[PDB]
């Protein structure tokens, strides 16, 4: 029962493959190799630099200067060692490219992507200090590039849009800001994946409700919060939750934040969630502070979310002449980038519904973080979560049902989860709610409850024969799902083992009859029941209750 | 007494090593890195070029096309496989880059720098099929440049040297031809260093005919000789000798070779060897077919032999702009290249000494090759070897000793070895000598013999004083090196353990006495004695020998 050794071992070294992988690397969307893009870069208006046996001549091959340093330090350093060394070098490089008046920043955004790749390739048993060094350096690069996110609510009467239309420098700084935020994101993601003992080693002064303005400049209330950076800062908030929920003395780690900063966070989280989702113009600009509508003048993946069209990347290729060592990028029409099929739009709408998912997940994570009471907690925020549930019940029943479009699946599973959200506050959390809050809104909550209190008719389908018609009427998109997914996807979708086709003819009921806000699982009705029919507060006394009961039949 | 395992090395993969080494190589002399030199290459007058998933656009990055092919085929092939794949691709490349009317060949030589770095890199189990593919391809490449090594015997009264004065395409084709013959050298010696099993499978009469074309082209008897190609070609002859002395039944390869071709080689060896060494104008042009003058036109190392000033090295760098993808080389002056210190001239005296070492060394080798006789076996070896012995005896004593320059040490070790050559003749090959030959030159052989028969006085040393005086007279330069060596560059040249201070004194005694033309080895004189004082031929009966005996004393 012994097991022997493997004699075949020809192990490709970590650094060799790393080095090459970066050399030829290709980003999603463009044409040309990463380092090789780099080989057509020259840093002119700064005629020289030197930091650490790292000369660059005036008209030097930045590229061959990059790969130069890389390869040369190759036979010097080791995996993690070469990592932190290049991080510091290219970081200093960023700073050099940063503080200069006439300098163009073309190179900068390519280097940020390079660093992401690096830390993403092999983030093993490293140490945070390097991460923090880059991290702070780039947050305050962002305070160097703070001249972006807090541009106004909108135009003036005359903040003219007559323009050089240089998406070039727009995409420049958008890549910059995004990519950089995305740094924040990812290097934190590996702070989000270091040995859990070092969650406290990720502590930073900028992370303590500061980082220049960071989150403030991001989720503006007087400017345009932009879906990318929106994602970013809110993700950082998620990072805070993350550090909250992983090490036993979470109490210590939580102590860092300033109370006002908790507030400045969760408040603008509310301000996020009480915006809206309308595929009508998700891809044009409209009423502000309300429409997470990702204008075209930026639309690509982002460095870790393969979101959609990436109607940019090919223009990343376009950026360089790919044949001449150059400093300023190639022109792009701000408008040529982007009625064929709103299906790409509908898939990113399912991704905006995934964003509402993560927003509710962050609110549930905030609930988890709050073991006791908080100053940031409004108290009636539980009723405000039920207010969100009530809108996506009324307007659910009234609009998005009957529209043969897969957005329904999450537009329902969302509030199916908000059930868990509220059901958490069934009783265990009923010791802070000022009566002020519960009766400032007596109207909405009972509606939230009575939604399943009237759903508990529990007597609609009991079979298929009627309701296969229900499905046929609009669920045809879910039929596209069933047909493509069973056609050539998975293995539990082909050869149905004589019980999952029965699960078809029933689960299909329980999902397609589950479109129009009707017939929710015995948990749903009983989770709401164990909350309402318990008289822990005077919502439901019979002298004002059988009007509901008689409304149920009874 | 076991020794434990040591597998915990972080082993650099052989393929990865090869890759990175090529990727950053810089050659001996220039300023720039191989692959990036490559990165400054465009192949223009061939607007498309393509052989095997190896597209290159018109103005495309040659160099990036390399690194592309390199890296892609990396995660394809193993070591040897990556070799042969390159070899085929680059071979097709070179072939067409050759066969083209308006094409300039800039890339070709630099790719030939590739050729070297590559094929040299690991010749361990490489197969002769690939070797010969490259090989023939380059020999007939050479016959595509056969328009070089047979340029006339001298500049005619009408032939002008008014010029575009470019050293460019001269150095271009010079590198080409040389580097190519240098291929011939390197790959053929990887043949000789392959296992003896993989030998005859490569040798066909095609080798004889193709190399016969090139040799005839090269060691001209009716044009300008050209020292580098002179080198290369003759060592290929040495390669023939090598396969002879190595194949246990070398009769196979010998029968392969043609009698006319042995003749057209050994005869041109005679043409080479009866030239002369004159450091007076080793660096200008004089009586031809007699002086191996390595002019600046082709003066660098050569892809092995680090001969000296290598004065072309950095001018290799100056060939590319090292800033822009380009097709035709950057200009160089034909004359700026190249009274300060003729110590370089004397480095070369030592080297051309190593060359005449090669002359006598190959002639020795063929000597031992033909234990049985042959057709080119003719005795003119006896004639001319003894002849060279005579001339470097007489002119030795009248000119070269006493000139306080360490050339004489090797200049004499030469003929001290030719002693072994002739003594080999005496032991073995005295069953062919023609009366024709012995009485065409009764003169020079007896001269040679009596040169040490008059030396055999054996009556010099008797003390230290006179010989140390001789030393102070002549051995000045030899002691410059002796003291550089004892004071700079040796473990043994400190802490003499009291049994070698006498070694110092008497060894310097013997070396200085052996410096001044006199009292050569007891082995020398008795081995020569066993030839003359033995009466195997009627050179020396007493009736006509005692006049020399009395002319020695006796």
């Amino acid at each position: 029962n012994m097991v022997p050794l493997n004699p075949n071992r020809i192990i490709p070294d970590e650094t060799s493959l790393f080095l090459e992988s970066i050399l030829l690397h290709q980003i999603i969307g463009a044409d040309l190799s990463t380092i090789e893009i780099l080989n057509r870069l020259k840093l002119d208006y700064i005629t020289e630099f030197k930091f650490k046996n790292f000369v660059i001549a005036k008209g030097a091959p930045i590229g061959k200067s990059i790969v130069s340093l890389l390869l040369r330090c190759k036979k010097t350093l080791t995996l993690d060692r070469f990592i932190d060394t290049l991080l510091e070098d290219i970081a200093v490089l960023i700073k050099e490219i940063s503080v200069h008046p006439n300098e163009s920043k073309l190179a900068v955004p390519f280097l940020v992507a390079l660093m992401y790749q690096i830390v993403q390739f092999r983030p093993s048993a490293t140490h945070n200090l390097a991460l923090k060094d880059c991290f702070l350096f780039i947050c305050d690069l962002i305070r160097i590039y703070h001249h972006v996110l807090k541009v106004p609510i909108h135009e003036s009467n005359m903040n003219l849009h007559v323009e050089p239309q240089i998406f070039q420098y727009e995409l420049i700084d958008y890549l910059i800001i995004s990519y950089s935020f995305d740094l924040l994101e990812g290097i934190l993601r590996v702070l989000q994946s270091h040995p859990k003992q070092t969650y406290m080693e990720f502590f930073d002064e900028n992370i303590l409700k500061s980082f220049e303005f960071v989150y403030k400049l991001a989720l503006t209330i007087s400017y345009k919060p932009m879906v990318n950076v929106i994602f970013s800062a809110v993700e950082v908030v998620n990072i805070i939750t993350s550090i909250i929920l992983n090490m036993d003395n979470s109490s210590d780690l939580k102590s860092l934040i300033s109370g006002s900063w908790w507030r400045d966070c969760i408040t603008r989280l509310y301000a996020l969630l009480e915006k809206e989702i309308k595929s009508g113009d998700v891809y044009n600009e409209n009423v502000d502070t309300t429409t997470l509508h990702m204008s075209k003048y930026h639309d690509f993946f982002g460095l870790i979310r393969n979101i959609g069209d990436n109607e940019l990347g090919g223009l990343i290729s376009k950026l360089i002449y790919t044949d001449r060592l150059q400093s300023v990028p190639r022109v792009i029409s701000k408008e040529d980038i982007g009625f064929t099929a709103p299906i790409i739009g509908y898939k990113m709408e399912k991704w905006l519904l995934k964003l509402k998912d993560e927003v509710l997940n962050i609110f549930e994570n905030l609930l988890m973080i709050y073991g006791d009471d908080a100053t940031i907690v409004n108290g009636e925020m539980l009723i405000h979560s039920s207010k969100f549930l009530s809108r996506e019940q009324a307007l659910m029943i009234e609009r998005y049902v009957g529209q043969d479009s897969p957005n329904l699946d999450l537009r329902c599973h969302l509030i199916e989860h908000t059930l868990t959200i509220i059901y958490r506050l069934w009783k265990d959390h009923f010791k802070q709610l000022r009566e002020e809050q519960i009766k400032q809104v007596e109207s909405q909550l009972i509606m939230s409850l009575w939604r399943f209190l009237v759903c508990q008719t529990e007597t609609v389908t009991a079979n298929e024969r009627e309701m296969r018609d229900h499905r046929h009427l609009v669920d045809s998109l879910h039929d596209l799902t069933i047909k493509d997914q069973a056609s050539y996807y998975e293995d539990a979708f082909e050869d149905l083992p004589e019980y999952i086709e029965e699960e078809l003819k029933m689960q299909l009921n329980k999902r397609t009859g589950r479109i129009m806000q009707v017939k929710y699982d015995e948990k749903f009705q009983e989770m709401a029941r164990t909350i309402l029919e318990s008289k822990s507060f005077d919502l439901t006394t019979l002298e004002e209750a059988d009007s509901l009961y008689i409304s149920m039949g009874l």
